[PDB]
């Protein structure tokens, strides 16, 4: 079967996003499938905030950071109760398959309307790039170059002032961003989740670079990891040299998408009909070894680990 | 008289000081004098650091930003002892004039070397746009354009979730960043240290924004205003929406400088020059209504004034 | 009177007719007016296709390249009885004035409108810079950041091989987005309508920066001057060095607004309405020596010369 | 053996290679080598044009396009007697091996090298993607995004014009780049070397996009398959609707490297290193399907094929 498919994105916005339903709406209409794209992700589902969608809906939209469709927090959706006035919306429109881009928070949800006979297929979209089966989710990418573009002005600023930079980066839990970041502009260190954090090892290193004639020094450090202020502090105590700490915040969350993004949501997009009309459901798709893959939500999330990426941090401190 | 010369960079690092240097070195030569450069702004002046410098010296310098002489901050240059020490170094050089690249601070510095005798030109370079006598400073256009860009992403984070975004701009006592960027970025309110402040006037334009179906709100506010981080929770209880603040910091004076800077930096460093072999001393660059003016250092510190913007705020207000 | 009034782009685009429009609506809309787009400039108003303009129609504009209401050349319009269909669509819209947004070809229809009892006012929408009237130009700005970014990529790739480049950029008769990018790129060699051009000149200019050491040179070159392929030949033949032309094209026309175009668009747009409200008709908005102005249409046009920005071109070549 | 090693860029420059010969000097330094840098590729190598490099040398490049040793085309190197006189120099500087970075032409002279004794490593610097054993090449990322940018301005003036454009992308005989331009940019239609171009498909798929209501159309052609200009004119001919063609050129291989190149240089870099150290010589780096491997370089050149990549032209066509 399969007539008509409903597209949302829940959790963290993430550019590629639109992108993504682009590639949906798109490759469904080729298919001469209906299109219903539903607003705020789960909430939208709940309340019953649906729009029917043409090709020229989507136009204007690939180089657009954000999710026209809007995102939402529903953490009532864990309550089969509320899934079942969901459930009611998606008969009542006639809603045959669901393509979800999110995270994990919301691929459970959609393995949830699986079991309910209403197949899902689950895309990975943030910035984070901590979805398991996936070497690169959407938003990773545009993200790396949001922040080596913040850490090209810091070298000029912190060169002409012979200062030490601190630069926090998001990633929650995942030092991928950061590292990336460290390597693409030539940080003096780096500080992940993953790694054990020396403050003594960071000072060390600081001065050896200072004792080489280092003009400035450039630290990337993951969020949630210590008080950038704190750090700063610490360091201009231990080493004489003025200290300025950077936060980047949510500006690693917009823009326009970078190239690789609005080519990896338009395949991902794409394979996610293919998938749909060759009957699966309850899938997450992925890109690993440059190679379009799909697995069963529940396989990802409980059993794969999230690899580190030890050969660019052996890399990284060769180039410093 | 006058056959060489001296040039540095004081204060806060703006993008178009490379621009600036470039500009005098290459007219000097043209005239026939001698250039010096002096490192690390009144530092190196006073522990007598300099290079001379050609017609190369100054090449694949006018797209960076920062300076290649490094700036600093040497509160002690009050000391008339130590202006004593660095004027010294000066004529055992065979220096006849400075050319002095900073911003309201490095004025004074200036101000005072012409007290004692020696004659310095001053150049406005800092991203504030803080100097008397002058429409616009070096710089100012660049991390203009740093702060709209990063408008640009939070944009489109803060649409897909209907949040309220409060950005904390770069400016000291100077609201001219923060104003521009305002209208530019089409945002909901601006905060500005040269109008009174209330908590009260914020929530209710927002309040009014939402009645209207705003999906976002994005709220610009100067430096040393107050905790945003205070601010936003205060936002978010009164409104019922998430809120976020950025501090966008540093990266605001960094980076490659932009068209405007690069030329007005070149004319104003050709224009230094021709005042020199003129016989003027102890005056400052600006730019006057589209014009190439230059005024008595002691004219613009002292008995100078800004004008209240009430002219683009007014606006402001209008394109809400 | 004046209830409702009409807002048409007509001409060549250019980056930041959108922020003009929403200039326009929002002024409108608060002082209680009722607004109407028309579609392809005059071509539109001939075939009476318009909409009706809330304050959220100009939202998600501002950093926007292009005109949403589309343009398109429409010499019929010439013709009195062409202009008499056009009238009748007005009463029958009860539009009760215009402003419009292009260049003089523009102006001259809205001339002949108002002393047809429709009182309208002009807006300059062009890259080209050459509108009499105005310093600048809404587009300008954004057009010579699009040719500088182009001329610093040039200097990489010519560096590296030991080229001469020559670069045509827009401006049709008028040399100053060639001239502005000279500047800010530091090229060797500017050609543009205004002065004499001498192959001579050039090629003794660049065998003189062949001598020095130059690694590569830059030849800024105004469209309509002569065939870059075949200037390109010439300049291999004659220095021995390989010669590569570019020719940047319509890309200079595209693209996100550049904060000046922001808010010039802005402001003028906003000053268009006072002026309506006023009882002023047939005038241009310009912006001189950094004020606000408006002059009778017939006045700019037949009555005012462009001047030469001699004093760009004097700076140009004292850094080289 | 080895402790002296050289090192040289070949070919057309591209975005990254600095960042590839800094990744080569800091791994080197690191495990006790010293490093020769040749200047102009095989012209330098012949002329034995070279410097020593220490850590400070690849300060500063990380961020920078071009090659600060220069590159050349230097197609004598096709002698063997040529060839006889480079190898002499490198055996009277001491240099026990030599890693070049450039195309398939610079693989070729790698290669030539190797069969003569002298053993090379070779790393794929091209922003063409034409070198078998890789997936990509340092600086097609970056050639990548200065191609979708000028598309994203592109779509906005054809937009406001209702027009048809045609833009000329680079790559020489391979369509790497303009493929994977098309699906970022949105394209109306793709033309590349590796499928038959079909006069008749063009008109007809465009007649199609205006009559489902596309304001645009954008054509992405490969260079050297026609006449841009005399397509232009056909397609406005047999359409109706003004086209423009616009020749990207030069500015392709131009500019400060992205996140991507930066990182597979310095990736790449460290590992020629560890080949070296490891008793390989006559091998070329790749990265395939997200691994670091080393081939032969006669295996490359000869034996190796180009993936048809209909993978990403049925998606293509599928999103128009
Ligand atoms: N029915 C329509 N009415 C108006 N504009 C349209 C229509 N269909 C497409 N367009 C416009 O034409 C251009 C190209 O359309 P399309 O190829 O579908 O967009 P995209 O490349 O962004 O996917 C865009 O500016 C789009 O907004
Ligand atoms: N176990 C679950 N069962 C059902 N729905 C869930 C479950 N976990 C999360 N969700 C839904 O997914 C949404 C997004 O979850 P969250 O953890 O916030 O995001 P992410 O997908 O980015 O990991 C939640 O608000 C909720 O609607
Ligand atoms: N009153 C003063 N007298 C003498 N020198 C001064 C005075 N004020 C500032 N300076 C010099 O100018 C330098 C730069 O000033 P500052 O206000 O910090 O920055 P900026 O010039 O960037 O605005 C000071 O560090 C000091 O060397
Ligand atoms: N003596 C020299 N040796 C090497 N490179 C030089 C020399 N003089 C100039 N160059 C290089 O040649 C190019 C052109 O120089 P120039 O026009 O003087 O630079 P700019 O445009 O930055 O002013 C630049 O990339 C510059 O570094
Ligand atoms: N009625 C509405 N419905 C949906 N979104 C709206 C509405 N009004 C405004 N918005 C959105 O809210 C944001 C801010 O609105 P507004 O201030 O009017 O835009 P702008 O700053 O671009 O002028 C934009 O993303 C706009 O599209
Ligand atoms: N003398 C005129 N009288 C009436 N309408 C005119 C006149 N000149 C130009 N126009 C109108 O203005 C439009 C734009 O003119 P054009 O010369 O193409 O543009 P621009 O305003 O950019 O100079 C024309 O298509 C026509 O509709
Ligand atoms: N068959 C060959 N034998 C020896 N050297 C060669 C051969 N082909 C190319 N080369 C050398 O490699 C250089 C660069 O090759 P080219 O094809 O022009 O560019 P790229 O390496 O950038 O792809 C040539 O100029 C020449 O010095
Ligand atoms: N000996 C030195 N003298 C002056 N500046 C130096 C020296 N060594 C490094 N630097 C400068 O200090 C900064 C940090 O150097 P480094 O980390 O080695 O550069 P990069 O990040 O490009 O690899 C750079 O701006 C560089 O040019
Ligand atoms: O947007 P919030 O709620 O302020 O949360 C910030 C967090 O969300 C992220 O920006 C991205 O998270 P997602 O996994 O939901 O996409 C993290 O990097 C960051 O820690
Ligand atoms: O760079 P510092 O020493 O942390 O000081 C930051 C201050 O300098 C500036 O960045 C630039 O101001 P000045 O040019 O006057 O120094 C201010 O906006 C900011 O308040
Ligand atoms: O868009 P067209 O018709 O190809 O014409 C190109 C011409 O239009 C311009 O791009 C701008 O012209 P406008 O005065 O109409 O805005 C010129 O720079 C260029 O010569
Ligand atoms: O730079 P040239 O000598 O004009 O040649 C241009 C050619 O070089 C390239 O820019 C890059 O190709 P190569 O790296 O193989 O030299 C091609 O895309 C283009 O066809
Ligand atoms: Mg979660
Ligand atoms: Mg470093
Ligand atoms: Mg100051
Ligand atoms: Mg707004
Ligand atoms: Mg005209
Ligand atoms: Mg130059
Ligand atoms: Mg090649
Ligand atoms: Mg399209």
């Amino acid at each position: 079967m399969i007539k008509k498919i409903g597209v949302l994105t829940s959790g963290g916005d993430a550019p590629g996003m639109n992108a993504a339903i682009r590639g949906v709406v798109r490759s469904a209409l080729t298919e001469g499938l209906e299109v219903m794209g539903i607003y705020d992700g789960y909430l939208g589902l709940y309340e019953d905030r649906m729009v029917q969608l043409d090709r020229y809906s989507v136009s204007d939209m690939i180089n657009r950071g954000g999710t026209f469709l809007g995102s939402a927090r529903f953490p009532e959706f864990r309550d089969e109760n509320i899934r079942a006035v969901a459930i009611e919306n998606l008969k009542k429109r006639g809603i045959d398959a669901l393509v979800v881009i999110g995270g994990d928070g919301s691929y459970m949800g959609a393995m949830r309307l699986t079991e309910m006979g209403f197949p899902c297929i689950g895309l990975p979209g943030t910035i984070d790039n901590d979805i398991k089966g996936t070497d690169y989710t959407i938003g990773f990418f545009t993200a790396l170059s949001t922040v080596v573009e913040a850490i090209d002005r810091l070298r000029d600023t912190s060169s002409s002032h012979q200062r030490i930079s601190v630069v926090e980066v998001m990633g929650r839990y995942c030092g991928d961003l950061t590292l990336a970041a460290a390597i693409a502009g030539g940080c003096e260190f780096v500080v992940v989740p993953e790694v054990e954090f020396s403050r003594e090892d960071l000072v060390n290193e600081i001065k050896a670079g200072i004792a080489k004639g280092k003009k400035h020094a450039i630290v990337a450090i993951t969020e949630h990891m210590c008080d950038v202020d704190e750090l700063a502090h610490f360091i201009e105590k231990e080493t004489g040299r003025e200290t300025r700490a950077t936060v980047l915040g949510h500006i690693q969350r917009g823009g326009s998408p970078v190239p690789y993004d609005r080519i990896l949501a338009s395949r991902m997009g794409a394979y996610a009909i293919d998938l749909l009309l060759a009957g699966y459901g309850g899938r997450c798709v992925g890109i690993q070894n440059e190679q379009l893959v799909h697995h069963d939500i529940i396989d990802a999330i409980e059993n794969m680990k999230r690899p580190f990426k030890g050969d660019w941090l052996d890399c990284a401190k060769k180039l410093y």
